[PDB]
């Protein structure tokens, strides 16, 4: 296998300079004929010609219309097609080539592949390969001048990039369009869709040009109703670019397109942005409140690529965190203006500190900006994306927002147009830096450590407090572990966004302030603090590190009552439970080891039930903040701080601490989610599509979070609570009446009647799938069952498989079941998808990415599996790469 380094990259010996493309698509084939208007490059030495080309079926190639002959002047061997330099001509050349693909048997679904009825492309990042001849790499920009040809009946919607500049009749019921593209794009934002499209559509004008703006939001014929909300949120975030960053859209229509069978969440192709129908698609009545978030996010997040991705382009895909970690970071901010709740960024942490920590933790760590790759599909992780996103995100912490939007229109002014790479980028912030601090000489060299160093930093206190002389410190320590990408690891610019809480009012001491700790250590100190305050570290958690901020749980409370901070709040609650779990899961270890007869378990703090129950009853409180602290940590949180997991010695300690807590404050659960229903389930708005209150869904959050508490400790009567809550239109409340019957006699009856709810439309049987995997039942198995023989059967919709599959995979107890029942399960399924859809195949090996940290029991079921995986003769380049590299093989 080719391993690709980043340190080679050296520019084509050619130029493509305009691609003319012919794509007709019929019952069993298309046929795609193009034509390459190409030159040679100042780099060029003579070389052979090679083209990428994957799974093409030859008709014919040529040279200036001269027809090439197999084997004496060109070789294919179904990955690429070499001309020998002999025939290459030295001067502008046209190159062209008919090709047949088959885009109804793609079920990988990349290239070009049919989901439904709909024909749709997916070609980043090399897939525009598996359509036509191409130097399919991002640097290689060129014209893109489009014809397409269907069946009229079956397409009569054709789209693909730029200006549909002629449509016509074709003999046999057949039709074209096209499409002409002058700006240069890289390959991977080609798109085609072909389809019978049914659409919603608006026009934006843009807030300086006044240019009009065209917006097109497809689907389906049956699920036009459910486009309502992502074009509000293509509205908005148009407005957010322009209000935010100065940027306005350049084009004159932008398309979005849903489709059923996607890998992912969605694809910024120009103009034609394409979307797994989950992510673009909602109604009230049938969808589960997380679908407006989603759609928000991932509308946001393709349209703020066409400035970070597309009209600033990368180099290379080692840049690929320069497009995604800053695209990730827009959507970031966009989210949080749009919601104006504080769990929208404590969810982003949330998933940080728990997925990609893991993933930093695990032998497939890497930096954001990998040294090599080998399977490109592999090269899309959550390091990339969201510890991306946070090393975009700190550059705004260090800068302050007038400074941070200087620097990021620095980067985009001049590199408008071009590629760049992940220091073109640092360099632009640096000359904000130099602006902020009014001093040339500043520089921000060690910043690019966070490009180049894997591994998540730890940060560390201790503090000192003279009350005589009113003066405080802080003394910070930092610390990355060796791995396997470096052996030594250079201390990194952390900034570290601080306040000081007088313990006795709650008032903040100082001023904003942000600590810029680049040593291994330092002590910052502060004069003229009145009384020993609370320390507020890491505010926003404004660096993605563990934290370990040396506090008193008594200290944690206050901060968790008074602090200003969200998540500062926030993760002073998740240290106080992380010390009791910690605690907790060696009394029970020890009385397994041990074989004690009896033994004593460390309780809940008082003082922290007592602040957990103020809080609730607070009035003024955020409900979706209140929901957070009633919930332990992760589960893929806690483990980063436990070694040889017995994941049945954490599902224990996490029934006692929350067995605890409830025996003290249920009458208060209750109390609320009796309360919380008139606002939480509000139906003033449910048939305005355009009117999403992330508020009340906070409520709604809170109150089904609550339910769950209730139901698992059997709460007098409240079986009553879930029937009457499965006759909400919701869908997140009858779906969660589903899950928390679960503890009753009552799932089956309610499983089949949310099915019935569920089954008329594909993305909430989905829901519902993902809500019966989730089940906390004992006949789990049976279950799973049942659902492959009466539900999924042999479906290879991604979407179906891993609502299936995946919700299950994160059940403690029973996926880890000690026979190892459930790591087989999901590698037959694994290996079983990775016959039509590696990537996916890929996606489903997620619950093994901790497997060395388990017990040794179940570390050795999970690698037997992972072998028995890897000794399939029919295995994937994706499976296999990424389970060599996991198994450390
Ligand atoms: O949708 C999402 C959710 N984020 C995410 C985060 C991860 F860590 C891993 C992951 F998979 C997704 N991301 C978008 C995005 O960034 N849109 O702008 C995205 C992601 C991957 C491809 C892609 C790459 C290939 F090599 C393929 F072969 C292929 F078919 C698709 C296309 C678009
Ligand atoms: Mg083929
Ligand atoms: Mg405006
Ligand atoms: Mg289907
Ligand atoms: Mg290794
Ligand atoms: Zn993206």
């Amino acid at each position: 296998p080719k391993i690709h380094y980043r340190k080679d990259y050296k520019p084509s010996g050619f130029i493509i300079n305009q691609v003319t493309l012919n794509i007709n698509i019929h019952d069993q084939e298309t046929i795609v004929r193009s034509v390459l208007d190409m030159d040679i490059s100042k780099h060029n030495v003579g070389e052979d010609l090679v083209f990428d080309g994957v799974g093409l079926k030859i008709n014919e190639i040529s040279i200036n219309n001269k027809k090439l002959v197999e084997g004496e002047e060109y070789t294919y061997d179904n990955e690429f097609l070499t001309i020998f330099s002999k025939f290459v001509p030295k001067s502008k050349f046209a190159f062209s080539s008919e090709v047949i693909i088959h885009p109804e048997t793609n079920y990988a679904l990349t290239g070009l592949y049919k989901s439904k009825n709909i024909i749709v492309s997916q070609c980043e990042a090399t897939g525009f390969r598996r359509i036509t001849f191409f130097i399919d790499r991002p640097d290689m920009m060129a014209k893109y001048d489009v014809t397409v040809t269907a069946d009229k009946e079956k397409y009569p919607v054709l789209l693909s990039n730029g200006d549909k500049v002629n449509e016509f009749e074709i003999p046999g019921g057949r039709h074209g369009a096209r499409f002409n593209d002058p700006p240069l794009k890289p390959c991977y934002l080609f798109a085609v869709v072909a389809g019978d499209l049914k659409h919603l559509s608006a026009t934006y004008i843009t807030k300086y040009t006044k240019k009009k703006v065209e917006l097109y939001v497809f689907s389906e014929e049956k699920y036009v109703s459910k486009l309502q909300w992502a074009l509000e949120c293509l509205k908005k975030s148009m407005a957010f670019d322009e209000d935010y960053f100065g940027l306005e859209y350049d084009l004159s229509r932008l398309n979005l397109v849903a489709v059923s069978d996607f890998n992912v969440g969605a694809m910024e192709n120009k103009g034609l942005n394409i979307f797994n129908a989950n992510s673009l698609l909602a109604s009230k009545k049938n969808s589960i409140d997380f679908s407006y978030a989603r759609i928000l996010t991932v509308v946001g997040h393709e349209y703020f690529h066409q400035y970070t991705g597309n009209r600033v382009t990368l180099r290379d895909w080692f840049q690929l965190t320069l497009k995604e970690g800053l695209t990730v970071h827009r959507e970031n901010l966009f989210s949080e203006e749009m919601t104006k709740t504080v769990t929208t960024r404590l969810s982003h942490v949330d998933l940080l500190r728990s997925v990609q920590f893991l993933e930093d933790s695990s032998p497939l760590s890497h930096p954001i900006r990998p040294e090599s790759y080998v399977s490109m599909e592999n090269f899309y992780t959550t390091t990339v994306y969201d510890k991306g996103s946070e090393v975009m995100r700190m550059y705004l912490t260090i800068l302050g927002e007038e400074y941070y939007k200087k620097g990021f229109d620095i980067y985009i002014k001049k590199n408008d147009g071009n590629t760049a790479t992940c220091e073109d980028f640092n360099y632009a912030m640096e000359q904000a830096y130099k602006m902020k601090k009014a001093d040339n000489s500043a520089n921000l060299n060690q910043y690019l450590l966070w490009f180049s160093q894997s591994g998540t930093p730890h940060v560390s206190f201790k503090y000192n407090y003279d009350a005589e002389k009113k003066q405080y410190s802080i003394h910070v320590n930092q610390y990355t572990k060796p791995d396997e990408n470096q052996k030594e690891k250079k201390p990194l610019f952390i900034p570290i966004s601080v306040g000081l809480i007088n313990p006795e009012n709650g008032k903040e001491m100082i001023s904003q302030t942000t600590l810029e700790l680049t040593k291994e250590s330092d002590t910052f100190v502060f004069n003229n603090i009145a009384v020993k305050p609370i320390p507020s570290l890491f505010r926003g958690f404004s660096a993605p590190v563990y934290i370990e901020d040396q506090l008193t749980d008594e200290e944690r409370i206050l901060l968790l009552k008074y602090d200003s901070d969200a998540f500062v709040r926030y993760n002073s609650c998740t240290n106080i439970y992380m010390k009791q779990i910690l605690m907790n899961y060696n009394e029970f270890l020890k009385a397994k080891n041990e074989k004690l007869e009896s033994f004593q378990l460390t309780p809940v703090n008082a003082q922290f039930i007592d602040a957990i129950k103020y809080l609730l009853e607070d009035p003024h409180a955020d409900a979706g903040f209140k929901s957070y602290i009633v919930s332990l940590p992760q589960d893929r949180y806690i483990i980063n701080f436990v070694s040889n997991l017995d994941t049945d010695v954490l599902a224990d300690t996490k029934e006692y601490i929350y067995k605890q807590i409830g025996d003290k404050l249920n009458d208060v659960y209750y109390k609320m989610f009796k309360s919380l229903e008139a606002k939480a389930d509000d139906l003033t708005y449910f048939n305005d599509e355009s009117h999403v209150d992330f508020d009340q869904m906070n409520m709604r959050t809170l109150r089904n979070t609550l339910l769950s508490l209730l139901s698992k400790a059997q709460y007098p009567n409240i079986l009553n609570e879930i029937i009457e809550h499965s006759k909400s239109p919701y869908p997140s409340n009858w779906l969660t009446s589903l899950s928390v019957s679960a503890y009753f006699d009552k799932y089956f009856e309610l499983y089949d009647k949310t099915y019935k709810l569920s089954k008329d439309d594909e993305l909430l049987l989905q829901e519902w799938l993902k809500t019966v995997s989730r089940s906390d039942r004992k006949d789990i198995y049976e279950i799973l069952k049942k659902l492959e023989n009466e539900v999924l059967k042999d479906s290879k919709n991604p979407n179906d498989i891993r609502a299936v599959y995946l919700p299950f995979t994160n059940n403690l107890r029973r996926f880890h079941d000690i026979s190892g029942k459930g790591y087989k399960l999901i590698a037959e399924v694994i290996t079983k998808t990775d016959k039509f859809n590696p990537m996916v195949a890929t996606q489903l090996c997620e619950p093994f990415k901790l497997w060395n940290k388990l017990d040794t029991k179940r570390q050795e079921l999970m690698l037997n599996e992972m072998n028995t995986m890897l000794q399939e003769p029919q295995i994937s380049n994706n499976l296999k790469e990424y389970l060599l590299r996991l198994t450390n093989k």
